[PDB]
């Protein structure tokens, strides 16, 4: 048993790889097309769902850069936005790179508001997307909403300076919320599954109880978010929880458990997940794939975004 082999459990699980597919196509576009594209994608999104107001604690980390941009001319603002899209080496792009996804999202949500308000340079009124950009946008509109918001988030996260090239830095993230009181936790129920570790995983995460959640993992275990590489080691996993996994609502529905190598157990769970950005307005179709050692500790868990609601019944 290795992490590489663990990634392969439950191979008939059909992930929504249309997301990385579309991201690849989007990445072929010019910075100018990218900004215009996302503006139109953002407006399209607004036809059905509204972004929740970012937390004040989150925005205080973006406030400095936002203030600087707001005081710029339209031409200067557009250049900064192009710099972010191009991953150009600039002070703003380097600052951006140290931010967690939620801070990056709150930052762009504010710029979007200011674009609507006339405070930040808008997309040119009669701007024409390239043929390829148009086609990418058409494909976006054809995907379910869970896949749509995942594409937009991924693109936001990938802007700015290459974080890897910053070497060591203080990571900027939202402050920790106190875990929910036990009496206030709404425990999950999973049809076909009684596994204590899986239930503890779901309930602790829903409670923002990361200190108890991390105890479920083995030292050298790993967690794999949708479409990215596994995050290895309890230290990295806990940091991921604290920085990116606050105020989620996991609503698992069904699951199955099977024997695995070396006395391990593998467990597949399907259900829905809500992000605090949209709440109940977007229930993403998810699968969890656990690999548990004989002591019931988590060696590996993959979290998949599924290709369609039909996959929820694929056990
Ligand atoms: C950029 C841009 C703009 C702005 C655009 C804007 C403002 C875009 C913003 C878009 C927003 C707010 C997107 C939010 C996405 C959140 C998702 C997909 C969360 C998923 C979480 C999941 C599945 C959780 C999963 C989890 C579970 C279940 C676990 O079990 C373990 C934890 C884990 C995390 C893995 C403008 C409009 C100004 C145009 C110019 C321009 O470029």
């Amino acid at each position: 048993i290795t992490i590489d082999s663990a990634r392969r459990i439950f191979p008939n699980t059909l992930q929504a790889d249309a997301v990385p597919a579309l991201t690849a196509r989007f990445n072929q576009l010019s910075a100018e097309d990218q900004l215009a594209w996302t503006w139109f994608a953002f407006l399209e999104m607004g036809k059905t769902i509204t972004v929740a107001a970012p937390g004040a604690a989150s925005m205080q980390f973006a406030e400095g850069i936002l203030k600087q941009i707001k005081e710029m001319t339209f031409e200067e603002q557009t250049q900064v936005m192009c710099d972010l899209a191009n991953h150009t080496d600039t002070p703003i792009c380097r600052t951006y790179a140290t931010w967690s996804p939620n801070i990056k999202l709150g930052f762009w949500n504010q710029l979007g508001e200011w674009m609507e308000q006339g405070a930040v340079a808008p997309i040119p009124a009669g701007y024409q997307l390239s043929a390829n950009a148009n086609a990418v946008l058409e494909t976006l509109k054809s995907l379910d909403q869970g896949q749509q918001i995942t594409v937009l988030r991924s693109s936001v996260v990938d802007m700015g300076f290459d974080a890897a090239k910053l070497d060591g830095y203080t990571r900027v993230a939202e402050p920790l919320v106190a875990p929910k009181d036990i009496s206030q936790r709404v425990q999950v129920t999973i049809e076909g599954i009684n596994n204590s570790t899986v239930l503890n995983y779901m309930n602790n995460l829903n409670a923002n109880d990361f200190d108890e959640l991390i105890k479920l993992f083995v030292e050298d275990g790993a967690l794999q978010p949708p479409f990215q590489r596994p995050i290895v080691g309890k230290d990295a996993i806990l940091r991921f929880f604290r920085e990116e996994c606050q105020n989620l609502n996991l609503l698992p529905e069904r699951g199955v458990a099977e024997p695995a190598d070396d006395g391990y157990t593998q467990v597949k769970v399907t259900g829905k997940v809500q992000t605090p950005w949209f709440g109940a307005a977007v229930g993403m179709n998810m699968a969890w794939r656990f690999l548990l050692n004989p002591q019931g500790k988590i060696f590996f868990v993959a979290i998949d975004l599924l290709a369609s609601p039909k996959e929820l019944l694929n056990l």
